[PDB]
């Protein structure tokens, strides 16, 4: 596979529906050696077994809200991989009350802080903590959403956090490029991981279907492989062309 | 002039060189009645003098880091302006260590938190706190910068906070549009007040850096009923710098 | 008003509903002296009457399909305005068959050629033909549309021609900036004058379609010294429509 | 390879330095069956032999200035491939006088017409002429340049033609998507196929090198493969992050 010889850490695997699962799947298909993180001691067993099916028993706890947890995860990772070739950041959160109704009425100082901290800062917090561990030719990948670029009802403060995240992609690419690391995002179309949101995108997307975790995983695999050696700092739309049409 | 009849609150005046100052001068030139905030004790006197020179004695304390300080400022404002026509948000900050050197090395969780809180969250915090006071036809304005869109050396986490601020403009414009409020930003070129300035002078299509007068005249337009068809827009007032490459 | 002292040429007036008409009214309201072109014999009378109502008797024929017609129009213009301050380009056309149905089936080599020639090339053709006549401080303006940026059904090859027109704005702004000329576009929302209009009304943040008055007030700003810090910009005057999704 | 079972037409191969060559190379590496066009009876032998090295003796004359030539090329192609899975458009031209000096002084009605006709219209002229021949899952690819988005000295009217071309990508994707065809562009960084232009991009690009025809070919291969099934109507920057940095 075109990831042979690569070791990639994959965050965000929570179930077989997770975008991160589809990415891990495609990467394993392409010959990558994988490691997995999990947020809390609840997902622990569930992720250990997803890992197993994908050639791996590197399953490590990490809450990205805490610098200590990120450090201790990469110290653990360093025991089996003193060096490695990048990671997939597939993590986001905002408090539930943030994401319903009029944006201005819903947003709070605290809601804004957590959304940005978990959905955007954590991407660079992970890069900081593993920087000396990355091989030349490493690639970092995060997952964004059209909410960054357009005002979408209910998406609310997550849109700001995703915009911060896409700028984070650019400043990371810029800072880490000279030492041979690429940094990109995929802006994915909607996937079941909102019933009206999915339905709308299907009717008006150029490809006339919603994208799958397989489509996103294949794009992800490519973007973390040396095939994409020419691509850095880019948000690639894997939404079947939805964002480039209007009034279909 | 073209803002006669409008009541506009102007934040962020700190000196005669402040963008907010060029904006307040331009708006007063166009007949706006103005009100002013100041952040702390150190700036109160400067802002009173500027306000007096521009016909105003509404000078109110406001530290956008705190919800209570925004709320009491608007309660104070409501005694003289029970309704008004919008505000200019000309505020941002990141701790000094954030803005020098390699971005990935410089940024910290706390530095990121403050940059976004002060430079982005505060725009919608002010809007939330005065929403019921805004007349139909109101306009809100904030100030952003090309670092929101491109990776600029040393700008670092402030680029992320400005990107969050630009999306805030879109989300606020969309939320507030139905009750008659527009929300825009000006992405200003760097203002001569250091290596970046010499660069922008040479390669900007109009062959100079923009001034606070340029910015102020665009800002007054964007807060006036002349810009009635413009909302959720980041307008580049950088002399065309951003749209050129390899000049 | 804010265009006193400016001499601006206005193309594209065809009726009281023309965007160019709202623009000419707004500029005359702001003290500009105006000049007018008309495309052909059929429109001459309408444009003379409008010009007279707005204080002008400079009404000149110009078909931008031909180099000689642009050159003689500007030679005519130079007898009354040896120098002047810019022009509003409000011209586009594609043959009728281009603009209905599947894009790939509708477009032809000839239809593409004409759409780009008339709707894009003509902006720089006019600029070339009057370059030496423009005062420092001059501004050129053209009218574009969201189809330049997104695939819109039925707009078809006109979207490609508008994209070429937007890049023309950037290349002209960059070329002409050093001698004191700015060049911008307004990307106007669809104006009520059919299913698209009902759509834009419901989902546009300001909850209405923009009017030729909205467009005209932005255009007058962009041709005035108030927009001195703005060049090579496509400003969206569509009420925020383009920056929202799934409304 | 991830193009196995695909048949792709590749235009624009003029020499071993051509972007189209690097694309053909990568595609053949990935198992695609190839066909090649050539502009004039001069390149004929030279292209026939490039083809041979890449598993192919489908080498067909085509001048994209002429509808008849495009039609007769696809009729010929139809003799060996009644159906096929898309094509690479790697064609552009403007008269030499267009591309030097002040844009406004250099541009002419005729220069503008030819630049747009050859660099932009020809992409959709090819799609029109082979539409009934495309399999579901087909992909079309063209090559653009940052000149479309920014004003670059000397690039002049080619910038307008490339902007027209990128809009063409979107309207094509929109029109052809429902019948199962994707359409994308790669905006490539500078490649030797200007000595100061290359040099500048090397110093200030995040990856600190200019991209190669191999980087572009690998991205091209991906974008014409089913791995990119989620991507349509997109201009992918394969310029090593150059366009997303400023003042480096
Ligand atoms: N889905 C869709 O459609 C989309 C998405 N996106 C994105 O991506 C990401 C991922 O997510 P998903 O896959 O989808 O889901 P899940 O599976 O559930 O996952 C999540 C995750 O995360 C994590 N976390 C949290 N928190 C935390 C964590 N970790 C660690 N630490 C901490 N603290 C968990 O665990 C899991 O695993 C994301 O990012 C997304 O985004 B978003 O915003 C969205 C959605 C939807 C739609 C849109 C958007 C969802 N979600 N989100 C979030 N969360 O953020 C993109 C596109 C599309
Ligand atoms: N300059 C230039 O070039 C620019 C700018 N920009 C922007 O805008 C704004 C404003 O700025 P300026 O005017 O310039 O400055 P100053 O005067 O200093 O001011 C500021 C203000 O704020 C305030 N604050 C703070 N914090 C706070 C406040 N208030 C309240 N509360 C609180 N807490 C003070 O007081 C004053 O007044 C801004 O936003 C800006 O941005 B930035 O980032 C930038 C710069 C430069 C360049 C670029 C950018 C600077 N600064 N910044 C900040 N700070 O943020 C835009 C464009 C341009
Ligand atoms: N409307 C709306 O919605 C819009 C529009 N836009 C644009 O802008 C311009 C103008 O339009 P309007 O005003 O609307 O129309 P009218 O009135 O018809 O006008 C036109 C003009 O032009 C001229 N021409 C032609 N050809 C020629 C000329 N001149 C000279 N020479 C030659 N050859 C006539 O005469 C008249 O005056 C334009 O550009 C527009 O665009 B488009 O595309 C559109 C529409 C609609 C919608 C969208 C778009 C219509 N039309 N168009 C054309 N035509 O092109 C913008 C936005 C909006
Ligand atoms: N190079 C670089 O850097 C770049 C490029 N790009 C693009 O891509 C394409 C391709 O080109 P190249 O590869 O580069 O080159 P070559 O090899 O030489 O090729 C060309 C071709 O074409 C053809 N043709 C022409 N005409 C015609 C034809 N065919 C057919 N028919 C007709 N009529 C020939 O044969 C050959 O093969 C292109 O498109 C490009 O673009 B551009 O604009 C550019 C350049 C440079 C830089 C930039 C840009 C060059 N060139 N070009 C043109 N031509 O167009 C992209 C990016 C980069």
């Amino acid at each position: 596979g075109f990831l042979s010889g690569k070791r990639i850490l994959v965050t965000g695997v929570a179930s077989k529906l997770s975008i991160a699962y589809g990415i891990a799947q495609a990467m394993h298909r392409e010959g990558a050696e994988l490691a997995f993180t999990y947020q809390n001691d609840k997902l622990k067993g569930r992720v250990e077994e997803f890992a197993a099916q994908l050639g791996s028993d590197i399953v490590l706890q990490c809450d990205v809200a805490e610098d200590a947890s990120i450090d201790t995860m990469f110290a653990e990772l360093g025991k089996v991989w003193p060096k490695f070739d990048g990671f997939v950041h597939s993590i986001g959160f905002a408090p539930g009350d943030q994401l319903d109704g009029d944006y201005v009425n819903a947003v709070t100082r605290e809601g804004f802080k957590i959304a940005h901290d978990i959905s955007s800062y954590s991407f660079v917090a992970m890069a900081k903590a593993c920087r000396s561990m990355l091989n030349p030719g490493s690639a970092l990948l995060t997952l964004s959403y059209l909410g960054a670029e357009r005002a979408i009802p209910n998406y609310n403060v997550m849109g700001l956090a995703k915009a911060s995240l896409e700028a984070n992609v650019r400043y990371m690419a810029n800072a880490m490029g000279p030492e041979g690391v690429r940094v990109n995002a995929i802006s994915a179309g909607p996937i079941r991981t909102f019933r009206k949101m999915l339905a709308h995108c299907e009717a008006v997307t150029p490809i006339r279907r919603t994208v799958t975790i397989e489509d996103v995983g294949n794009s992800a695999a490519f973007l973390c492989s040396d095939l994409s050696a020419g691509i850095s700092g880019e948000v690639v739309h894997v939404d079947g062309g939805f964002s480039i049409a209007a009034m279909n």
